[PDB]
């Protein structure tokens, strides 16, 4: 090994190395951290070419940055542009529709040129959240393997930064009280006083609850049944998230 | 209007449009489609989305479709921005390039014989960082929700009375230093605590959301964890755990 580095993460990108090797490898890629690294990964040991998709969703901008860096990093590169705006496929069911046709571009892409596999972005982390497009690439056997090899986002970071790739700047363009929220911070409050017999003190922005309270009831709510019923209950009020302050005063 | 104080602000905004010929500077999001549509219930109005290469077609499409639902005169006036290199600062590539969206607003205004430019900027914002406010300043494009002191609730309210639909969320839809006290933090809790399974610290505002597993939540329970998490999680300058795992 070329590189020091923790044996975990060693093991994960040798095992990189080797799926590449003797592999055509079409990169589905998107200018971000993650797409940016396995994009790298294979140009460096593989014949590879990313590709964006320009589906009308990704700002000039945006897809100016990563074709720049992408030649930064000696990654070939190209974009190709859909109009998929013009064929509209539902609720929501627009993100597995508007992956899908991402998906299927690039699979045409990988049969035109001949090329073996194709692999994308997605991390281990993605998958325990809420990201429909991922079904949507897998129906067309677009591999994940930062997925597969269990890629946590800091596995990210310090491959990156021993590979030497920059984390990209922000665009951006900093610092983020009105009263129905009272409304809503009160019955919160009632509602677990009543419930968890929560006698001693105890929500606070932008629709999400941020509870308070001491050490004593703390232990009261621990068991997960309690937080799956004062999750989806505060949520009913309307809060989009529940969330617990770890400061337990005094 | 069931409130005295959102109807002066409202029936303020009809007296000062009455007879004017308005430029809107209109980007689709609910500020500006809100007064939009006030000035062109009112007055003869036209609505200008400046497209730079920041906002994508689906962004564009998306305003100039919500213009032509409620009846907005719009135009999409491009510009090829990218091309030019002006600014260098994260606060002066910001004004900078508003300042460039600005002066396009401020040509059409003149070509057009037209009298005032507006824009969607709320009393919220202006205590917010944003470099480009001093630059819609600098071209006289005027804040009407501002100088009336409009909360973000005053928006979405009004937006009711008249009808207008709060769009819904985008399609499958962040500093160095944040990225870097997120990781920093993950790091510490996944190492002390043995969380194998998913562990990630969402940063809003420097606080602190942790996300994991139902699983590996019987970890942390104990007051004990959280006392040393939510102070350790704090020397980074960061505390709080989302319920919904
Ligand atoms: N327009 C696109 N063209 C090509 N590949 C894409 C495009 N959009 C997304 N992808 C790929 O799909 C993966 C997962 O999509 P997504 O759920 O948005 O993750 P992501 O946060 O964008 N990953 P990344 O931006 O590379 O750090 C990405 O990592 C890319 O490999
Ligand atoms: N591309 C654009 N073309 C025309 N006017 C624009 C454009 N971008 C922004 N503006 C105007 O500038 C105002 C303030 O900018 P900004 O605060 O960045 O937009 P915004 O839509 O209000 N975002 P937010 O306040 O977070 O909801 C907007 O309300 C619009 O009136």
């Amino acid at each position: 090994p070329m590189i020091i580095m923790e044996k975990g993460l060693l093991e994960k990108y040798n095992s990189l190395l080797e799926f590449f090797k003797n592999k055509k490898v079409i990169v589905a890629y998107s200018g971000g951290v993650d797409s940016t690294l396995i994009s790298k990964i294979a140009s460096d040991n593989a014949q590879t070419l990313a590709v964006t998709i320009d589906n009308g969703f990704f700002s000039e901008n945006v897809i100016k940055k990563a074709e720049n860096r992408a030649k930064k990093y000696n990654i070939p590169q190209k974009t190709i542009k859909i109009d998929y705006l013009n064929e509209i496929t539902d609720l929501e069911n627009r993100c597995y529709n508007c992956k899908k046709r991402i998906a299927e571009e690039l699979k045409r892409i990988k049969n035109e040129l001949n090329y073996d596999i194709i692999v994308d972005g997605t991390i281990y982390d993605d998958i325990f959240e809420d990201r429909p497009g991922i079904k949507a690439f897998n129906e067309s056997n677009i591999i994940s393997p930062l997925s597969n090899l269990k890629f946590s986002k800091n596995d990210v970071f310090e491959l990156s930064n021993y590979l030497k790739i920059d984390i990209p700047k922000k665009d951006t363009c900093t610092r983020i009280p009105i009263s129905e929220n009272m409304a809503k911070s009160n019955l919160a409050e009632e509602f677990i006083k009543l419930n968890f017999h929560i006698e001693s003190y105890l929500v606070r922005l932008e629709n999400i609850a941020i509870i308070e309270l001491t050490k004593n009831e703390s232990e009261k709510i621990f068991d997960n049944d309690s937080i799956e019923r004062i999750n989806t209950e505060l949520k009913k009020i309307g809060f989009e998230k529940v969330v617990l302050d770890l400061n337990f005063k005094g």
